[PDB]
RNA sequence: UUACUGCACAGGUGACGA
DNA sequence: TCGTCACCTGGGCAGTAAC
């Protein structure tokens, strides 16, 4: 039972000297670093100024010496230790500082691509993608109660297109609306500029210009974004572009895979190795040996969760691995009770489609037989219904209208509907060029505003989709079939649990952030989901109709308040009983915020039973990744010889990297997609520290079966749904809190048990 | 906006302190 | 106002759908 980690133990002194001055006032800080810059490292920490020499000769310093034992005290040398890994390394310019980012000094992928794909073109030689490599002194716990610094290595690439705007021109290639950066960036300037309206002298004129409207050809260069890569290669390349994407796609992977990962970090921990590392002229560090997760001596640092399993009744009895197949067998967890056997949907759709959208129809709700057994059944058949009634709502409207496509779909459906009686979901087929229309002329968002006005919510379709090849197709329909089902009130499955205590509630948050453009300045929206634990099974509940970021707070007090009474009176709870409250979200908690939850938690549920509180943040974005040495990988596809996901951890797999805190692997070598997908990067989940319960191994796992539980998909999300449904619903509704005649007053009424954020 | 996954870039932001 | 440690979210593009 070993997992690798992409960290290595740096051997430390276990005492280093200090002195030390009360400074109350930060602001002082920064002159005195710079005072003593060369001779002192310098850091403040908790009202007071650290110095620690780091060369001999003056200036002098004034204050009570003190040992620091590492030990105890580990955030000393681990910040000393973020500029001594930079000045370990002179011949490797920062990029970043904290933590310490470079470029590798030869290796340039664009050239070896076009150079092994046996392409070229002049301007090719502007557009670099070089490895950057990221050094993270972190601290982590080897045992409960001894911390340790490690420094963990992470890999990416910069993608930069250093070309000039004129010489991009002439190789016609259209600049007229992509993003423009500054090529040096003054200390704390903005790098976008704006779009590119045109160029004129040595000017280029800017559209949502972040600064001023005009900027020298000289100043400015493309951003180096995916869309700006693409772009620009496609026109100075196609049909040959996509050649040099697969073989720039080879090279990046290269330096990803989990063998050629685990490679370049073991080729930088010898590196850092071969000499010592100056914390001062005395006193030095040595990196040492790969740091592990394992349950080696007195460790308990690794295990591995049970397998989720997708349950599809209350009885336990019929379940399976995989949604799907178990779906496919059983049909839907609430099919014994599922009110509405006859649904009748609104179909919308541009009339020129009306073909094309027939042929999806059909093969959604009856199926696309044995040939296609991923969708062999239809709706019908797949969840347990008597018939679907599709009541068609055409609209004269064309691609090319930018301006009035909302306003006609709408009118549209109102007359329709006028004389239809009552429709109980709807589906809307847009064009590619409307779905991305600014939200004033959006028919997305104006028929979702005023579909779930009227309280109808619905599947959207874009044509591309519509028009997928078969093989895509029956993929598309299993995950546009349960967002349906789960639209008009169904439940598709549950996730298997036992459960231990009285009753169980988590909570999540999620952030949306919105704007017009990239100028504008982003407004917050939230949202809150939360789940139960069932008899076998956790169920979805309620979701927040108000999206509310000033006072976010009160909001999951209220939503924690409300639904424990509720509980409480539906289970009519013991004396003694224990209920356990559980809070998702991506970024932690205020101390004063889990202290005014708690408090109001806990008077809610009375002194008659035991309240367990925990607080967890979800990260995705940390600098941890997981290696297991053991894992061989499984074949790209039947039967080839690349492999697929070599050196993943298991599905399940958690870590301890400390008292708080565990590394969950999620990403599986099923799972992962191609031979080029890079090693997957963990999920950490950290539990607050002011948490009544604190068993984050349990928190981790529950997390993880969450993810297990989204209806937009067969295969799982990438965070648990009390997160990710909530930012769902905060985007959508954000969104339609700016859309004429928008209301929410069928959420709780007609919406109440329908998923309609999906 | 069927989704999952990945990546790039940009924007910054959060928590903890005194 | 700060210092310090940390990483989240939006927009876009490309490959694939846990046996
Ligand atoms: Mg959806």
């Amino acid at each position: 039972r070993q997992l690798v980690s992409n960290g290595f133990e740096v051997n430390l002194p276990d005492q280093v000297e200090v002195i030390v001055r009360d400074l109350p006032d930060p602001s002082k800080v920064k002159e005195e670093r710079t005072r003593l810059m060369g001779y002192w490292f310098v850091h403040w920490f908790d009202g007071k100024l650290f110095h620690l020499r780091i060369k001999a000769g003056g200036p002098n310093v004034d204050g009570e010496h003190r040992a620091i034992r590492t030990a105890e005290h580990p955030w000393l040398l681990r910040a000393r230790l973020d500029d001594a890994l930079e000045e370990a390394l002179p011949k490797y310019a920062a990029v970043k500082k904290r933590p310490f980012t470079f470029l590798a000094q030869k290796d340039e992928l664009i050239d070896a691509a076009a150079t092994a794909a046996g392409l070229s073109h002049r301007l090719l030689n502007s557009f670099k993608v070089i490895p950057r490599f990221a050094l993270s002194p972190k601290i982590y716990e080897p045992v409960d109660g001894t911390t340790r610094v490690g420094v963990f290595v992470t890999i990416g690439m910069r993608y930069d297109i250093e070309a000039s705007l004129r010489d991009l021109l002439e190789a016609g290639i259209d600049l007229r609306g992509m993003y423009v950066v500054r090529r040096k960036r003054q200390p704390g300037e903005r790098g976008l500029l704006g779009r590119v309206r045109a160029i004129s002298d040595d000017m280029v004129q800017l559209f949502e210009e972040t600064d001023l409207a005009s900027v020298n050809v000289n100043d400015a260069k493309l951003e180096g974004s995916k869309e700006n890569f693409t772009r620009c290669l496609s026109a100075l390349l196609g049909h040959n572009y996509k050649k040099l994407l697969n073989a720039l796609d080879d090279q990046e992977a290269g330096y990803r895979t989990g063998p050629r990962f685990d490679d370049a970090v073991r080729r930088m921990g010898e590196f850092l190795a071969k000499k010592p590392i100056r914390l001062a002229d005395n006193i030095n560090a040595q990196v040492g040996d790969r740091i592990v997760f394992s349950n080696e001596g007195q460790a308990r640092n690794v295990r591995l969760a049970p397998k989720v399993e997708y349950v599809f009744d209350r009885t336990g009895a019929k379940s399976a691995e995989y949604a799907w197949r178990g779906l496919s067998q059983f049909g839907p967890f609430d099919r014994p009770s599922f009110a509405n056997r006859s649904p009748r949907i609104l179909v919308v759709y541009p009339s020129s489609t009306q073909g094309k959208v027939e042929n999806f129809l059909s093969a959604f709700r009856d199926g696309m037989g044995s040939n296609y057994s991923g969708f062999s059944k239809g709706f019908v058949d797949l969840m347990g219904l008597t018939k679907v009634e599709f009541v068609m709502c055409p609209v004269e409207v064309s691609s090319a209208d930018r301006n009035g496509a909302h306003t006609k779909y709408n009118s549209a459906i109102e007359d329709k509907l006028a004389g239809a009686g009552e429709v109980h979901a709807g589906i809307v087929v847009l064009f590619e060029d409307h779905a991305r229309l600014p939200d004033d002329r959006n028919p997305y968002i104006h028929t979702k505003s005023l579909l779930l006005t009227l309280g109808v919510p619905t599947q959207q379709v874009r044509m591309p989709t519509v028009l997928l090849e078969p093989k895509s197709l029956q993929y598309t329909l299993q995950n546009f079939s349960i967002a349906t089902y789960a639209k008009l009130n169904g439940t598709p499955w549950t996730v298997n649990h036992d459960k231990a205590i009285n009753d169980e509630l988590v909570v999540g948050m999620g952030l949306a952030e919105l704007s017009g453009s990239r100028t504008e300045k982003r407004q917050r929206f939230v949202g809150i989901t939360t789940v139960f634990a069932g008899d076998g099974s956790y169920l979805l509940g309620n979701v927040s109709k108000e999206c509310e970021y000033e006072g976010y707070s009160d909001a999951i007090r209220e939503s924690m308040t409300g639904i424990l009474r509720e509980l409480k009176k539906r289970n009519n709870w013991r004396p003694g009983d224990t209920v356990r409250v559980v809070f998702h979200a991506h970024r932690p908690l205020k101390r004063v915020d889990v202290a005014s939850i708690v408090f109001e938690c806990t008077r809610e549920i009375g002194s008659d039973q035991n309240i367990q509180m925990a607080f967890v943040t979800v990260s995705h974005d940390h600098p941890f990744v997981l290696i297991d040495r053991s894992e061989r990988g499984l074949e790209a596809y039947k039967g080839s010889t690349a492999r697929k996901g070599v050196f993943a951890p298991p599905r399940g797999a958690i870590s301890r990297v400390g008292r708080l805190t565990r590394l969950l692997a999620v990403n599986s070598p099923q799972l992962i997609k191609r031979a080029n997908t890079p090693l997957p990067t963990p999920l950490l989940v950290s539990l607050h520290p002011d948490s009544t319960f604190k068993d984050v191994d349990y928190l981790a796992e529950q997390a993880l079966k969450f993810t297990s539980l989204s209806w937009r998909s067969t295969l799982p999300a990438a965070t648990p749904v009390t997160i990710f449904y909530s930012e769902r619903i905060a985007e959508l509704l954000g969104r339609l809190k700016s859309i004429p005649n928008w209301s929410s007053a069928n959420l709780n009424i007609k919406l109440k048990w329908s998923r309609w954020f999906l």
